């Protein structure tokens, strides 16, 4: 893994490992959004954020990093034992926060077979509180960005932009009782932005899972899901096949997560 | 990856990931025994193995290797970034079945950070009946083992041979309702065995989680829990150090599916 020769972008190899496959011997979704994870931590690394990319100035105002959105569009999941070759930046984008972006490359024909974004928000870690970020965190990471826009979905008005609607009671399909477990964590003990989209996928039917493959999903972030609190996952289908997502917790029915999927018949 | 100069073990390197990495910075015991997995699956595919393992003449008869045992002792769980060199191999045990063992290594300084040990049997895939292994099955995977023995735990009375006992109701701690989701299951749609492991330790308290890390686990494997099956976990406390009887069974029936034992050392 390293830096590209400019130092604005970040690229890293990984081979697919036998149990990150599904029942078709390619990586699943959930194996993708954790290597976009693993090389952002370490284009993170490599540029000195040794908390996620939390700067010197955020470090002593109690401040992180918080995913709002994540959207990945795969048009191949790469084989078991295949080389999967990915690169990753940074965007600044004013006020809103950062936004980070991702290509999927196969090594052996270097042809694009995914791509993500996503939009991160600044909050306090101990509170909730969203943040406006300021002009003197900016330039603590704009130099590691590049100037010109690079967008990994530049077409405008793209999927990637749209506005998810909440799911309306009753839902088609539902996966209730769904509670993390120690594996589900990070090393600060939140559960993994990872572990939600398992979680939206297991209320998707088997049937569908069987004879179609996952396009396109986007995934809105609300609120955080604790070690201790139960998940409810609610799908409707809105049509290849879409489908509407709805996270809630068990109990009080708050929502944690909202967003959409699409399948294409294999 | 690469098979030795004898062509009779396999060794891989691994770098740690930031997901794979407890509150403490270091590799979790369930992603210790995913890259033992994984190294396991890799000596199996450089062999000719390519169901795990499962020879020309287990195929045609619907047979598969299953663990009916996993023994996994760590001395230092490597950090993130760091990276972690293993060395497995398989040998023959008769017609039990075959034993397949690891050595973890420290790949900067070159010290044993680790060690595992798992007995495996034969079964029926479609009728789930145990057999002993037949002659020539047998010759088909034997050119591919040492012949002299070489154990991972090799000591006279070790803790990789003790008989398990039943955890006796009531359980001190338990976590009860545990589900398996999709990222759960192999590329067969079958629970993955290292699952089993989260669930036996999702029960101990996080006080202990904390204060103490794992050093041995011991894991019988009895029977299978299916996709839509509903888990309870059971501990209770068998003692500077703390250590624990495991039982994990059914929601519904009660059934036993795995039985255990985890030693703790104070951090
Ligand atoms: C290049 C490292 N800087 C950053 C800042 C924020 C985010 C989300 N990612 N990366
Ligand atoms: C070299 C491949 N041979 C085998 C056979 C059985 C087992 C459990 N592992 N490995």
């Amino acid at each position: 893994g390293s830096l590209t020769e400019d130092g604005l972008s970040y690229k890293e190899k990984f081979v697919v490992r036998s149990y990150e496959v599904g029942s078709n011997k390619t990586a699943t979704v959930e194996t993708i959004a954790n290597l976009l994870q693993e090389v952002g931590c370490n284009h993170a690394q490599s540029v000195g954020f040794s908390g996620f990319a939390t700067t010197t100035t955020m470090r002593k105002l109690h401040l992180i990093w918080v995913t709002a959105r994540m959207h990945i569009e795969i048009y191949k999941y790469p084989a078991w034992g295949d080389v999967v070759e990915i690169e990753t930046w940074c965007q600044s984008e004013g006020r809103i926060g950062t936004r980070r972006d991702w290509i999927l490359k196969d090594s052996v024909t270097g042809e694009v077979t995914g791509r993500a974004t996503s939009k991160w928000v600044m909050m306090n870690q101990d509170t909730r509180r969203l943040q406006k970020v300021s002009d003197d965190v900016r330039d603590e990471y704009l130099v590691f960005c590049p100037q010109e826009p690079r967008l990994a979905f530049p077409e405008e008005n793209n999927r990637s932009l749209k506005k998810i609607p909440k799911l309306e009671d009753p839902a088609q399909y539902s996966m209730i009782g769904l509670k993390p477990r120690r594996a589900d964590l990070d090393m600060n003990q939140h559960v993994n932005n990872v572990t939600y989209i398992g979680w939206v996928l297991e209320s998707i039917p088997q049937e569908i899972v069987d004879t179609h493959e996952l396009q396109v999903i986007t995934l809105d972030y609300r609120r955080e899901c604790q070690q201790d609190d139960v998940v409810d996952s609610l799908t409707t289908t809105t049509s290849d096949s879409q489908f509407l997502h709805l996270l809630r917790l068990s109990g009080d029915g708050q929502e944690i997560n909202r967003g959409t999927t699409l399948w294409r018949k294999k």
